[PDB]
């Protein structure tokens, strides 16, 4: 079970060890955020804006602007546009967990939606680990299945003739894709698999899958060798390590999202435009995304100031909503769950909801109607459920366009106000307009973002909304990682408090045990188990049982990073590590004093 794990390296002797080099980039600690853990609100978005901007970043080997990048994405292009001629038996399918499983299911609404526009029969679905509830839910775990991956494609690829399918995994690890991928080289005659990921190949996870023969570099490598033939893409540019060591939502998601929004605009371009995609094109769509970095991190004292009230309500005990129009709300959405697994938040916690329509967005709705307090992201949600349960501990941020219903922000924010004074809005404008007055009133120092028009003539509008999202993304984002850091939720650069949700966490938590301790593999694994099981003592069938049995005993469980971490430093039981954390004002804190 733990043959892949390398030994601790001895004391001083980490700097040019086997153990470092084999650290995929995706789980690299940054080196320009290491001070991050006691960084003040301004400081967290200066050093999350610089990570952020580093996606774009053109060594010039293997970087988002590479010409192997731009011409993998111009032949990705070239594939999917050949489906989008033949709509009869064709279909594109976007593939994840967790957040990328979100951007598939972002990707596939905003491309059926420019589909829809064109008065086109829409061809774009999407496949996340766990289903429809997932979206809105915590739900890491069920990436964990190959098999569960392949059922879904053989379910939504059924009777079609010719299917892309885009796998996609940051840190080329969920086994949902890495079983999507294998079965779709298993027949190159209908499938096309296109694999979206942030690592080297070779650093693509080699640990066993539970329910899969292939691990996801022999996926990976077997790719490699398809991609000879045209047969199949690995499309993994170099963006180097997230601000806060395996955060995959930030670096990772963004990147995910320009990616493939850049290489499937210039598809739909080439059908209805008759422009085939190209370096030059593709490099002009990037860069309007990078102008939109600049453009949103220019609103930096404002994001610090946002980051201290979600902080405080946080801090209290309050919860805070984050309220996005359309597109935005999905953004929304997609901030606040990942809060969970990655700081230990409560579902209650960190939530976003849709204002607006989400009636051509959902495979299977009735997976999240009426399921519970965990899966609420709807307008009538936040309306009937959230809103009169707002208190004035509570934070509520608004994001819409000045081409929304502005009467209806006016009326939302109104209710909210009657509740809650902790009130911000994040307002996306075209230049020539300006917010309301009664707007203005309500949000005296709302975070406004000015966007010139764009005159691209085909991808213009789209680019347009695409900046927006992305610009949301950012500022939410750096809030919700920064509001947690505040609280001393992590360590270093390193998820301290992270949930082990899935066993990419397992393994993820446990190389913070050999890195915080120095003490050897044997020694941290003993200590993880222990803590993950307790108050069941460890035994031979547990130190045997599969991760899938860890993952689902530690997932519900608060802390077991510095539980386990403090018994290895101070050579202590759970009980009296459990009392030194509880002493401590936090999990940094803790552990800092320790250390």
């Amino acid at each position: 079970r733990f043959q892949h794990v390398i030994e601790t390296p001895e004391p001083g002797k980490w700097e040019l060890s086997g153990y470092e080099a084999a650290v995929p980039i995706t789980e690299k600690s940054n080196p320009l955020t290491q001070d991050l853990d006691k960084a003040d609100a301004e400081n967290i978005v200066r050093l999350l804006g610089q990570c952020d901007a580093e996606i774009f970043q053109e060594s010039t080997y293997q970087r988002l602007y590479s010409e192997s990048i731009l011409t993998t994405m111009v032949q990705v292009a070239g594939k999917v546009q050949e489906v989008l001629k033949e709509p009869d038996g064709g279909l594109v399918v976007l593939s994840g967990g967790g957040t990328s499983g979100r951007m598939a299911f972002l990707m596939s609404v905003s491309f059926n939606q420019l589909m829809k526009g064109l008065g086109q029969k829409p061809l774009y679905t999407y496949l996340i680990a766990g289903g429809d509830r997932s979206v809105v839910a915590s739900r890491e775990g069920t990436e964990d299945s190959a098999l569960h991956g392949i059922e879904e494609l053989k379910k939504v690829a059924a009777g079609k003739k010719r299917v892309i399918v885009i796998g996609i995994s940051v840190g080329l690890s969920a086994p949902f894709v890495a079983g999507q991928m294998d079965c779709c080289m298993n027949n190159t005659a209908v499938f096309l698999p296109v694999l979206v990921g942030f690592n080297p190949v070779s650093m693509a996870r080699n640990d066993p899958i539970e329910d899969w023969s292939s691990t996801f570099r022999q996926v990976a490598e077997r790719m490699q060798k398809m991609q000879e033939k045209q047969k199949a893409f690995v499309l993994n540019p170099a963006i180097g390590p997230e601000g806060l060591s395996g955060s995959s939502r930030m670096k990772g998601g963004s990147a995910t999202k320009i990616l493939l929004e850049t290489l499937l605009l210039a598809a739909h371009k080439t059908v209805d435009q008759g422009i085939a995609a190209s370096q030059r094109c593709l490099l002009e769509i990037l860069r309007t995304f990078e102008r939109a970095h600049q453009v949103t991190y220019s609103q930096s004292p404002k994001i610090a100031t946002l980051m201290k009230s979600v902080s405080t309500s946080l801090e209290t005990t309050g919860h805070v909503y984050l309220v996005g129009w359309q597109t935005l709300g999905i953004i929304a959405i997609m901030d606040g769950v990942e809060c969970i697994h990655t700081f230990g938040a409560d579902f209650r916690d960190v939530r976003g909801f849709l204002i607006g329509d989400h009636s051509d967005m959902f495979n299977q709705k009735a997976e999240l109607t009426n399921q519970g307090p965990q899966f609420t992201f709807s307008q009538e949600d936040f309306l009937t459920s959230i809103l009169p349960s707002l208190t004035e501990i509570d934070t509520v941020v608004f994001i819409f366009t000045l081409d929304d219903n502005l009467t209806e922000v006016q009326t939302i924010v109104e209710q909210v106000k009657e509740k809650t004074n902790h009130i911000q809005a994040l307002a996306h404008s075209t230049v020539g307009q300006t917010l309301p007055i009664p707007l203005k009133k309500l949000f005296p120092s709302i975070i406004s973002i000015t966007w010139p028009l764009l005159f691209f003539e085909y991808e213009g509008n789209f680019i347009q909304k695409f900046q927006r999202e992305l610009s949301t993304k950012w500022v939410l984002n750096t809030v919700s990682t920064g509001a947690h850091v505040l609280l001393g939720k992590i360590l270093q650069n390193h998820m301290l408090d992270l949930r082990i949700s899935n066993s990419k966490l397992f393994w993820r938590a446990l190389a913070m045990l050999q890195r915080f301790s120095g003490q050897s593999k044997a020694r941290c694994i003993e200590s993880l188990l222990r803590a993950i099981h307790f108050p069941q003592p460890l035994s031979d069938d547990i130190r045997a049982a599969p991760i899938s049995c860890h993952v689902q005993v530690a997932h519900e469980k608060e802390q077991v990073i510095p539980i386990a971490l403090l018994s290895l430093l101070f050579r202590c039981s759970i009980t009296e590590a459990q009392a030194h954390l509880a002493a401590a004002p936090s999990v940094c804190e803790a552990v800092r004093s320790a250390l």
